[PDB]
């Protein structure tokens, strides 16, 4: 007889900053709004079992049994306190939960050539402010299946160690830097323990160490560990606005002037320039939008030639002082990747901060040969259409785009890329 097993996900707070703030958006804006997401799995060769499956679709279902207790609101009140009061009431009511058996479609479907081997089909759907907190738990829920039950060719040993190294080094350098990795996480015990070991490595040097750890993308962990919770704009934000009546054109703008006039002009955050090409972003950002938003955030294409362009709309177009503004690097770093463009962006007159993901929560090689790497899966929960409408990214990396190849051509032609 079956048993049933430990929720992995405990907590609504057991997700990416990112997502509430987006959340309390959606919810102020667009309540009405209806969305698709989909999983993609980029690493096409890993594959599922049945076993997998399984525990995926009871730990799916137990997103439902989720509620936000009060000392978790009171803890969002406390550090996220330009959150509106009405979404506060919204998610405290006892009416708010998820509703998995409506929003998920989870299947999946034997490999053609791979019997006893599964690919996962999973489409999350409904109103936006009904789908948008997905995204993250199911991640972390797909990998943990994945090492738990299909590779488990590896194991905890020196995951602590190896993560305080890490830290020990970006301090040392004076990388103020936060950890990003809940989405890719091998599990939640894996980014517990690299928690653990950032936090050895702050308080080994605090007086130093403790203003250069920003904190971390998850709330709960936040919490846990007495750091900040740190976020962003996410690229649902601007790809949703421009969808909903696929007006690309005044998108960018319309995006900030929701966002701001949702959590107010000084808790604007940082902005993300890329999704439509940093160009047409940049063709809106002057006062007050370059005032509000104390930065960037960069998110794909070359990190250096990215911090020329930015260095020289903010120094030179705007004509703001040197290091007025933050540039935070947040695509796929590593220490080394860090080091080196806090360098350039000194060199260009730009603060620097970082976000550290998967290589902090997914860094592991093979018990079998430990010098070889155990990797990741590489999977994404994207935004893919909105009330019908195509949903989709251009990104820096211009020839690198993301959804329907049509919609993205007549885009960049009615952005003057082409
Ligand atoms: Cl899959």
């Amino acid at each position: 007889h079956h048993h049933m097993s430990e929720p992995v996900i405990k907590s609504l707070l057991d997700t990416d900053m990112y997502k509430i703030t987006m959340h309390a958006a959606v919810f102020t804006n667009f309540p009405d709004v209806t969305v698709t997401y989909k999983y993609t799995n980029r690493s096409s060769q890993l594959t599922f079992n049945k076993e997998a499956i399984n525990w995926l679709k009871e730990q799916f279902s137990y997103l439902g049994n989720l509620r936000f207790t009060e000392e978790e609101i009171e803890y969002l009140k406390q550090e996220i306190p330009y959150l509106p009061s009405a979404y506060i009431k919204y998610i405290s009511s006892s009416n708010y939960k998820l509703h998995p058996e409506e929003q998920i479609s989870f299947t999946s479907e034997e490999i053609e050539g791979k019997p006893t081997h599964y690919k996962l089909k999973i489409l999350v759907s409904g109103s936006w402010k009904d789908t948008i907190l997905y995204e993250i738990p199911l991640l972390s829920l797909i990998s943990e299946a994945y090492f738990k039950f299909v590779d488990i060719d590896w194991d905890y040993e020196n995951q602590l160690e190896q993560a305080e190294k890490k830290a020990e080094t970006l301090f040392d350098n004076g990388i103020r830097f936060s950890e990003f990795g809940t989405r890719r996480r091998r599990s939640l015990k894996a980014q517990d323990l690299i928690m653990q070991g950032i936090m050895k490595a702050v308080n080994g040097n605090p007086d130093r160490n403790k203003s250069l750890l920003l904190g971390t993308s998850n709330i709960l962990f936040a919490k846990k560990y007495g750091v900040k919770p740190i976020g962003t704009v996410a690229h649902e934000w601007v790809m949703g606005v421009a969808s909903i009546s696929e007006d690309y054109l005044h998108a960018n703008k319309n995006a900030m002037d929701c966002w701001i006039n949702t959590f107010g002009a000084k808790n604007a955050g940082l902005a993300l320039t890329d999704t439509f090409g940093t160009d047409d972003f940049l063709k809106s950002f002057r006062p007050p939008y370059s005032d509000a938003y104390v930065g960037v955030r960069q998110d794909s294409g070359d990190p250096v030639e990215y911090t020329k362009k930015i260095s020289h709309h903010y120094h030179d177009v705007l004509k703001l002082p040197k290091f007025s503004k933050i540039i935070c690097y947040s695509d796929s770093l590593n220490v080394e990747k860090a080091i080196t463009y806090s360098h350039a962006a000194k060199e260009n007159g730009m603060l620097a901060t970082f976000g550290i993901g998967t290589n902090f929560t997914n860094d592991f090689r093979k018990k079998s040969e430990p010098q070889v790497k155990s990797e990741p899966l590489n999977i994404v929960i994207k935004l893919l259409e909105v009330n019908g409408n195509h949903a989709i990214k251009i990104s820096d990396n211009l020839g690198k785009n993301m959804g329907d190849p049509a919609t993205v051509k007549r885009v960049k032609e009615e952005l003057g890329y082409t």
